[PDB]
């Protein structure tokens, strides 16, 4: 699924990621612009053989089981697909444990290097929340 800014603004804050960890929902929304362009389906294949997944390009190193990341852990407890869903609520939930593992949002590369410090309240200006 494609989502667009707003309604994946508010399928987010449903699933109670605003201001989860102290970062407000448009940080949120502009990491997952970055990462996915908001394509549940999107996946990224690492150097190192390990694959993001979903919304939010969650890596299968650490977070989510794909049988073929050898060495890697399965933290949030699903398989990758599931971070594939039309439904984002494996996403979330495994977001919610990335962000809470000592560095925040920075764990996500591209909310480091394109969010971060920036104008982030824009992400969600003008929608119904
Ligand atoms: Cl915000
Ligand atoms: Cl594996
Ligand atoms: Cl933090
Ligand atoms: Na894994």
């Amino acid at each position: 699924k494609v989502f667009g800014r707003c309604e994946l603004a508010a399928a987010m804050k449903r699933h109670g990621l605003d201001n989860y960890r102290g970062y407000s929902l448009g940080n949120w929304v502009c990491a997952a612009k970055f990462e996915s362009n908001f394509n549940t389906q999107a996946t990224n294949r690492n150097t190192d053989g390990s694959t993001d997944y979903g919304i939010l390009q969650i890596n299968s190193r650490w977070w989510c089981n794909d049988g073929r990341t050898p060495g890697s852990r399965n933290l949030c407890n699903i398989p990758c697909s599931a971070l594939l869903s039309s439904d984002i609520t494996a996403s979330v939930n495994c977001a919610k444990k990335i962000v809470s593992d000592g560095n925040g949002m920075n764990a996500w590369v591209a909310w480091r290097n394109r969010c971060k410090g920036t104008d982030v309240q824009a992400w969600i200006r003008g929608c119904r929340l």
